[PDB]
């Protein structure tokens, strides 16, 4: 491989690359803007050692004392239903509410799993509130204590707007101690001095400084039954989430996944990409037809279409190839369905009719031929009725209205399509038509699916295959050619159909307007 | 190899891959949900050293003292018959039962192996219970002590539902001490401080905390004849089993075993996969017939089957190959049995009869021919009776009912099949039939097994081999061709039969419906 | 690749290389001259240890004491609207202003984000000033204190020119302490001695020395409730930005980006560069025409142009190639539009007419032919009107004025250009003209876009393609030749047009003046 190939591949897949990178970067931005910020407070302690003091600070006696002093076993969480409600509320500038609770005693359900009882408190005004544990609604008032239904509560100084809801949990003392220990750090910072740096993290910048001051006071008071050089203050800039590294990670991750996905698609492609793939195998390509982005004949509705220009190129190529052919019959076939055989056949018939030659178009697709719909029809008396013997050769020929050539439709779909085509009446029809017309074009079903084209091809002096631009593979076309050669039918060459513009190609068609 | 191959192989084997990975992941989930959880308790001790204290804590004097205090030599296990009964009971929310036993003395059988006597106690109510050691049933009551049959028991505070059974074992003191020592850990956690961290694991979160408190008290009391900073508490989250790592391991193990199994099957395949394998060796393939998923002729029951379409393709190929043949006799044979020789022969005869040609089908498989069953028969007077001389050429020919061609059945199975076929009456029959029919098709046994086809092939102007899609190998077909060539029989080519859709193939047949 | 190639590439791209390097170096110089200089002060302290003193110096008690003493919570910033205003003002020699403020109390808005209140003070004279916080304009006087609108201010010794504006911020004490800590360093410098080196950086060389003296005095005074060997002095040479390394980095970065960009363009080029690329494929090149940097015929306006000399070379080559041609008709075509087909065709006609031969020029580009504009026209009765039958062969021929040859214009643009050219009247016209002229030159549309040239080429004894020097590729020309060969038209060879001078080429044309 070379760099031009990969650059063209990136240019072609730019829509997917951009979409994937933008999606990943949007998710990264949403996380870096909706994650709750985490602040850090710290304090500095003087030791007159300092290895066992580190274990004494993190022990459950000191931390438990702090938790008892500060009532850290009463967890209060402002309620937002979604997982992004809190982040949005912070972004909108809404001030978070808080409640001071000095006494809480839940009935302590203490079942197998839920060791932490919790209730929901809804604020009705600055004074009263509603409480529900499991649907049991009670009304309480700030100030006066509540002792009802096995529930004790004392609420002071509700500072929020009415309608807010708060989850109040009474978690066990060990759970509180473990929570405090997880966010608490002690370090020496000199490895030999009596200086210890205590650190604490949390989402409330005032609460963490109060908690660290309590820890320092408890440790100092316990030791004298040590000097606090720096009492706890909180850095106002949150330490998490780290926004810029998150966004950079998101962008780079999006780019790498996009690149590997494009590499995956490029390594898994097998369709035809240029006429050179067919010409390596030894197959003549007579034209490349682009997709016309424009029940009508294209060569009649839009004669100045680019696909019709490419078909005029095919017309001039054929006028030279079909010299020294045994008769004036051309058969168009292909490997797979919806490659474009009917499109090519009918539009070629129209462009050859505009030059003043008499053209007969035969729809010999007895299984799915729709040419009568595309030309305007009297669907009675098609090729079926003629072959089965219930029609004559003069009742089946009709005129294309905006075209200028004659045609024969398929007729009624028969039960034995391949066997009807083997009747000698088919060759009688071809020999009769070959004397009243300058050209006969026969449209057929694909050869890999059924065998009708190989029957028809015995009486055609020229045979061309239609290959679809991206769908078909080189192996398909080669197998189709060999299946034709085995039945005694020589295939003159190929027509590539439905070509589109690709930056990776480096093959230049003339698929652009000139005028 | 290239990535497209391996991706196609994975697509083809996806059923096996998915099944294996799902089985392994289900087993991993069952283990991670049924393994008994193991909790951890820990405590913190202050040393005013700390290297020999680690050996003193783990010594048998202190641990034995703890065991004597807590009666850890009385093992009580709630009885579940299966190895998943306890896990299911925990999952169903059933509360485990417990019994407080303060005095236990089993008769101490003390045989060669079973040093641990054990009895089974069945709860009948909150007060009384039944006891059985070796079938000896006794009744006891909570409170009053039991001294009977050399068995002493004192049970207090049965807390369970009636019908529960408990195994009560009296294990030796050293066994209890070793059990305690296995789950007990001591560490320094500072490597120089007087701080020791004691840890204990077990399935009962309260029992382990009691045991660790007992150990700490015994060590402290013995030393003063040390400060306990943190008494034992249990982390409520079990430390084992670690569910997520178990499930991840199960998934990754399933994926790796699936991949190696698929790689094993791919490296061990030798059958034919595409007509290109036969065409490399120099063998013409005239058709590829798919499996028809539809005692009847397929070309008559379901004429619009895909296999019948492929056989019409073979019919058109043969109409061109059999030109310039010495006579109108076609022989179908093959390498191995049940490749499809009778299927191809009979369905080809039907599709050639629908085109209005007179066809004779001869079942020259004198060893296992069943064509008379498939056509509707008068089994008398087949080819056997004609060759052996006890029938004429006009009594053996019959009509296929839904077909449209004549046929000759095998007749009665003879004892000398190969020698009957060598009679000049066989060539007389063929020469007579060659003037009353347009085509004669002869179905034969496989050539690797027996030699009858090589005898028949002397009088056939065309001979084709049938290769089964996945069963046969290229070597088999080449050996069959060479065995035919050695006997003076030229094989025109091959028919691949029973082809199916494979994502790894990258060879495109036309085996899809068009209509 | 070899060194001559890369050197030629650099010579060719020197304009881009120089421009990019100069841009990057200009940006580096602008940064190294506009970044605010940062000075460094330092002091030396004697310790009679020195590990905990390092943590005591950087603690918030000592630094906070310094900030309280020096009023470092009053931030004063001289206001420049742009991000380069301060640098320009320093470069112009303008002396920065300063104000001594001893008392500041802002109303402390203290909203969600803006924790730092700030006001703007505009100097009106040496005595009075104007103050605005949020549009509230107040007048104050140096000396007398201001207590108005919840704002307290005391300003002393305004030393600046009138019209200056200063931002006065009251940042929080922790923010001031963090700012001081970020620019403050302590080191031991001997790792064992009682010598400590204190360092401080900042943009004001006097303020930082005062701050470091305050820190040293506070630490010394606190310890005695230590010897200061060196009091703080400031190095007069700024430590940042480091100009020379910045400029060197800019230059080297510019060079590397230029080199990679030129390498990118060289690896992405696919156009034709020399006639050897076409001659490898087997295509005869008959001339290489340079760009003429000079609605007129070039061979008439500037006959001594270099392009006309190259066209005289083509004339002599053609006089030898067109011997043994079937007729005296030459067709010029090409692959893509604006390759130069009309330029070559018309100028070749002029140079052949000056030698005394009778020349007919036919503009057979019925879609975009403009030759009538370039020759001076009576636009009526062109080739369209003749082919459609509404004009005779004697009314369509006109004289080029400054030329010397006859010509036929296209006529009115028809709706069916390709089909008009297929009329037998075209061959009648060519056969009639072939007897009254020595040479007929036909100009055509490009062959990849439309098919008209392949129709015209049947009646031309000689056909040449024009390839554009850098635009066309070898693949394009080869595809054009093969499209012509498929239609039965033999292409004699190619003309390379619009060649320019490239140092990387190492192919020498004769494109220089001789005279
Ligand atoms: N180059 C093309 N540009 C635009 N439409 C096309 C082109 N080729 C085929 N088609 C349209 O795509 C559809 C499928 O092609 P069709 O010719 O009918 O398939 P088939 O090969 O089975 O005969 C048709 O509706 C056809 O008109
Ligand atoms: N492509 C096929 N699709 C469906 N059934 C098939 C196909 N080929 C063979 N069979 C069936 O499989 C069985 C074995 O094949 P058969 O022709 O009787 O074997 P043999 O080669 O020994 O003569 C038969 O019952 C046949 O009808
Ligand atoms: N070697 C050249 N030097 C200067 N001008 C040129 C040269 N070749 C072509 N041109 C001018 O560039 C323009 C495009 O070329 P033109 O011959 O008209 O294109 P086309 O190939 O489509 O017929 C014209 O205006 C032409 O005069
Ligand atoms: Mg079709
Ligand atoms: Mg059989
Ligand atoms: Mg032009």
């Amino acid at each position: 491989i070379d760099l031009g190939r990969v650059i063209g591949e990136l240019i072609d897949h730019r829509k997917l690359i951009i979409s994937i990178t933008s999606v990943f970067t949007l998710f990264a931005i949403l996380y870096a803007l909706l994650a709750t910020p985490i602040y850090e407070t710290d304090a500095l302690i003087q030791i007159e050692q300092s290895a066992p003091e580190t274990a004494l600070l993190q022990s459950r006696m000191i931390l438990g004392k702090t938790i008892d002093d500060l009532n850290l076993q009463i967890q209060i969480e402002q309620k937002y239903f979604p997982v992004i409600g809190r982040g949005l509320a912070r972004l909108m500038g809404e001030k978070p509410g808080n409640i001071d609770i000095t006494r809480l005693y839940l009935p302590d359900s203490d079942d197998i799993s839920n060791n932490t009882p919790s209730i929901i408190l809804t604020v009705k005004d600055k004074e009263n509130y509603s409480i529900n544990s499991d649907g049991i609604q009670l009304n309480g008032v700030v100030g006066t204590l509540l002792n009802e239904k096995g529930i004790s509560l004392l609420v002071n100084e509700i500072d929020a707007k009415p309608g807010d809801q708060f989850v109040i949990t009474q978690l066990p003392r060990l759970k509180a101690i473990s929570d405090l220990l997880k966010s608490f750090s002690v370090a020496d910072l000199g490895k030999d001095t009596g200086m210890l740096t205590l650190t604490l993290t949390g989402d409330n910048p005032k609460r963490i400084s109060h908690i660290l001051d309590s820890i320092s006071q408890n440790y100092l008071a316990q030791n004298i039954a040590v000097r606090i050089i720096d009492n706890a203050v909180t850095d106002p800039n949150p330490v998490r989430p780290k926004k810029t590294i998150i966004i950079v990670i998101g962008v780079v991750l999006g780019l790498i996944v996009s690149v590997v996905l494009v590499l995956f698609q490029v390594f898994l492609r097998r369709g035809i990409e240029s006429p050179e793939q067919l010409e390596e195998i030894g197959i003549n390509v007579y034209a490349s037809i682009p997709i016309s982005e424009w029940d009508t004949l294209l060569a009649v509705g839009n004669p100045a279409d680019l696909a019709v220009e490419a078909i005029r190129g095919l017309r001039t190529s054929l006028h030279f190839a079909m010299m020294e052919a045994k008769n004036n019959v051309l058969m168009i076939s292909g490997a797979s369905p919806s490659a474009g055989m009917t499109f090519i056949s009918s539009n070629l018939a129209a462009t050859i009719a505009i030059t003043g030659k008499k053209v007969l178009f035969i729809d010999a697709d007895l299984r799915k031929g729709y040419a009568h719909k595309m030309f305007g029809h009297k669907n009675d008396k098609g090729l079926s009725e003629f072959l089965s013997g219930q029609a004559a050769a003069e009742m089946i020929i009709d005129k294309v209205e905006g075209g200028g050539f004659d045609y024969i439709g398929r007729g009624q779909i028969p039960p034995n399509p391949a066997e009807l085509l083997m009747h000698p009446r088919f060759e009688q029809l071809l020999n009769w038509a070959s004397q009243n017309y300058d050209l006969i074009i026969i449209d057929t079903p694909p050869i890999l699916a059924v065998t009708d084209a190989a029957i028809i091809g015995r009486y055609a002096g020229t045979c061309l295959l239609v290959a679809r631009f991206e769908k078909n593979t080189v192996k398909e076309i080669d197998v189709s050619m060999k299946r034709f050669e085995q039945s005694g039918v020589v295939v003159k060459g190929c027509i590539l159909n439905g070509v589109v513009k690709k930056a990776s190609s480096y093959y230049r068609y003339g698929h652009y307007h000139y005028g």
